[PDB]
């Protein structure tokens, strides 16, 4: 019944993507600030169920972009070998802060709520390409904040 | 009691208008962008219960207008013969995109929510001339988006 | 003239290894605590002159070991293709702390000073397989500390 | 100066309505007798400047009404295409006489004079919605008679 989520940033309990074992997988990451390639080495980390780094996707070529950006992952590790099927965490690091020596952070399952959809009649949040149930949301706040 | 819908664009499960068999029928369509008559041929499509084109109403004369616009349909097909009574889908195409070669789209039962009305005490959305129950809404988003 | 460095841990200004473009390269890393493979994912990171991750060497198979351990790097990246010649930083992460969520850290060019050598007559520190001049040392402290 | 026209039926030299080429047009017809839909097929005829039948508007739905009745014409012909701008004659046929096999007749620009208006100070006849100058009247007689 509540549509006030629209325009807010949402944090969800979804931090992974299912890889079926064979088909390439699509995902969206939300960048709160404009990506600056001169600040550190910005990159996506794909991790398996035991937090082992399976693939790094460099973000330097996406300099100047912000908000939702769409990506693909073939399901290969750095060697090029197809990984076991399962749930894979996708996070990112970008814009290394000169003073604090820390990167800004984003991940799959967070970002601006762009629309609310009633699926006869359960409510759902459109967050880029992800469509998630309301119950999955664990925090809301306005853009440029927290 | 959620009034957060006000100012959002709503999509509803109402896509048709009832024609009684005889009387002319009034309806409202919501144009998200200003109608440009130089871009393609803009027009309304009236379709029967089996998606058969019954009438086309040209929109070229409404150049420069936007938002809710009101129209009438006499209940006649292209020949001028009164159609069977029943439920008729009303959609429209306007502003042929030069690059993508696609028209922008609107239809009956969507548009800006202008007010919320409590009908002692069931809530209702004023969407131009249409006043619809809350349960009919299947999606919300901000203007200029999706 | 000072032999008091022997038995201390030394930190040096050497953090890289030169790769000639073709030949495999040997290096030593000093593990202050016993490597625990159940605590996170322990691994070596090989980074190029611009801090880009070129190779990850997993340390899980070295569970239970401590102190100096020797390794080889063929000069290939994760795909198996020989990298440009140049200076490559070699660091490692091991033993993820359960409470603080941080890994212990080591790198090339630090560890226990095992002997002091007078090279007629400049003094030199034997630090595992590395033999470095005294002037390269930037910090000393006792084992189990800092 | 003469108000004796009030209550009489007037015939005027106005037999047409101007259509601008685009906007729907309003007009009033005077029915001397109550419209009986069972007696023939009662209808309005809209004729161009050369007496060509352009539109027929059926009067069956106005059964039981009498006197002035207001109507609209969109400016379309029977096919639904907008007609050239110009002057259009509007007449009607109703109540087919069983004996004589003839319809009763009315047209635009005739009917009961309901009031006389002095427009500082030229006199004017209110004839339903039409307000016409005195000089336009070409005949007067009492109701029920000719």
């Amino acid at each position: 019944n509540s549509v006030s989520m629209i325009g807010k940033i949402a944090e969800t309990d979804v931090s992974g993507a299912n890889f079926d074992g064979n088909n390439k997988l699509s995902f969206s990451l939300f960048f709160d600030e404009k990506i600056d390639a001169s600040k550190g080495v910005p990159a996506i980390q794909i991790l398996n169920e035991n937090n082992e780094l399976v693939k790094t996707i460099p973000l330097k070529d996406y300099n100047g972009q912000k908000g939702y950006i769409n990506f693909e992952w073939d399901g290969t590790n750095e060697k090029g070998e197809k990984v076991p099927k399962g749930n894979y965490k996708i996070k990112a690091e970008y814009n290394l802060d000169s003073h604090s020596k820390q990167y800004l952070q984003t991940r799959i399952g967070r970002g601006e709520v762009e629309s609310v959809i009633f699926d006869k009649g359960k409510p759902m949040l459109r967050m880029g390409e992800m469509i998630l149930p309301i119950d999955s949301a664990i925090e809301f706040y306005k853009p440029d904040q927290k």
